[PDB]
């Protein structure tokens, strides 16, 4: 007897999001299914290598890609895959660097500003 083990899938992950140059992000993928399990982070078709810019955690919950001091070539669209005895999955992301400060203010009584 024994209930789902069907394979490894994202049910959590991030979306097209924005990053200031330098700055710090943490893109995660909880993946669910039959331990152990794979788990690869690339981008562009082209595996990510673990570096002072880009660090990767690999865990059972899933696995975790941290992007540190972000350049504006780390911006790309990344893919997180998971394989395993079960099946495989893998994952989409949109990434963007500006290196440009806070956007300009102008909404009525909202920063409360002038």
């Amino acid at each position: 007897g024994s209930s789902g083990s069907s394979g490894p899938q994202i049910i959590q992950f991030p979306e097209d999001q924005k990053v200031r140059a330098g700055e710090s992000v943490e893109l995660f993928g909880k993946v669910t299914g039959t331990q152990p399990i794979t788990c690869t982070w690339m981008k562009f078709r082209k595996q990510i290598q673990e570096s002072e810019h880009m660090k990767v955690e690999n865990s059972e919950n899933g696995s975790k890609l941290t992007i540190l001091a972000a350049r504006q070539e780390h911006c790309g669209c990344y893919t997180l895959l998971v394989e395993n005895k079960l099946g495989s999955r893998q994952a989409q992301v949109n990434l963007t660097v500006v290196d440009k400060p806070d956007p300009p203010a102008g909404t009525p009584s909202g920063p409360s500003s002038g």
